[PDB]
């Protein structure tokens, strides 16, 4: 039932999906990156680099994206949510006490902003707010229209953006089996922070990731860490990503009831395989599915998935603390300070 890696699935992806969503389908012109390249058992998403020059360049890449978009209009399995290309430099801060001020005029909610101006490495929640504003995320209709309106009413055109950039990102969601899966395609048409243990509070599961990088060239330890992260706790991570998929699709304004329901159904089934979960959250989700309807249901679910998200994090971090302490103690105290760069 669950979406697990198999070669039947990989072949289906490479044969039936990729030729449809890639700018250049030729196998020699694309590379699979990230977790899918490692063929992790609990598939989360697919990351791909598409090197399309000289086949495609500044002068014809737009029309090829238009072709892709149009080919999907009547395809219920594939949706191109965002085309990411360009930046809005007005949100290019210099992180100076005076920089910030000059941007508030174009923000709506700077309470959240001032509610975390408190206090040098917390630029993380600053960029966490303005990232979507700095990086231009084009919708399909904005791409087809060929123009985009920015905050404050500033006008921008897609052709200008491609001419001033070397790469664009296609953000797809694809219904592979029972629910949507993210496909991120980095399209190159012209010729990191989460690795520091210092930037973590006590998210012990995610703090294993810097450790895995540290021990990447140690066979015995890298196998153990890979097993722990990807198999023992693999489903915890997959469920977090799957909840992010709901959120992302919903926030973009493209989640219909049928898709929301398929996601919620898959989560209810799989959540029972986990340990330490407040199953009351699950019961609350079922009661929504019973006494709400249409959009109100989608919204109520979104709200409840947020609690569930928190709960899953809490649980996996708790069950992970010992594996962290174990492997961190393998590193010398002098070096364990600034793991791992
Ligand atoms: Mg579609
Ligand atoms: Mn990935
Ligand atoms: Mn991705």
């Amino acid at each position: 039932r669950m979406l697990i890696f198999t070669y039947k699935l990989e072949r289906y992806i490479k044969n039936k999906i990729l030729p449809k969503i890639l700018v250049v389908p030729d196998r020699d012109k694309y590379q699979i990156k990230g977790s899918f390249r490692r063929r992790i058992p609990y598939i989360t998403d697919i990351d791909i680099v598409n090197n399309v020059h000289p086949e495609y360049d500044d002068t014809n890449i737009y029309q090829r994206i238009v072709d892709l978009i149009n080919s999907f209009t009547n395809d219920n399995q594939i949706k191109l949510i965002y085309v990411i290309c360009g930046t809005d430099d007005r949100f290019l801060l210099t992180e100076y006490s005076d920089e910030e001020i000059e941007k508030i005029k174009i923000l709506l909610n700077p309470t959240e902003l001032v509610e975390l101006n408190n206090v040098n490495k917390k630029v993380f929640y600053i960029n966490e707010i303005i990232w979507d504003l700095y990086k231009l995320r084009w919708t399909s209709s904005e791409v087809l229209a060929g123009k985009k309106i920015l905050r404050g009413g500033i006008e921008v055109s897609f052709q200008d953006v491609v001419k001033n950039n070397s790469i664009l990102l296609l953000q797809y969601f694809v219904k592979i089996e029972y629910y949507p899966i993210g496909f991120d395609i980095a399209v190159r048409y012209k010729p990191f922070y989460q690795l520091k243990l210092a930037n973590y509070s006590k998210e012990y599961y995610f703090m294993l990731f810097p450790l895995r990088f540290y021990f990447k060239n140690d066979p015995t330890i890298s196998k153990q860490l890979e097993y722990i992260i990807e198999t023992k706790f693999g489903l915890y991570k997959q469920l977090l990503v799957r909840i992010d998929s709901y959120r992302t699709i919903y926030e973009s304004g493209n989640l219909d009831l049928d898709t929301a329901k398929s996601i919620i159904i898959s989560i209810i089934k799989d959540i029972r395989k986990l340990n330490g979960i407040d199953m009351n959250i699950i019961d609350k989700i079922q009661e929504v599915s019973n006494n709400s309807a249409g959009q109100d249901k989608i919204i109520a679910w979104n709200t409840l998935l947020t609690q569930l998200y928190t709960n899953i994090n809490k649980s996996v971090n708790k069950q992970s603390k010992k594996y962290f302490t174990r492997y961190i103690n393998i590193i010398p105290k002098e070096d364990r300070k600034l793991c791992c760069l």
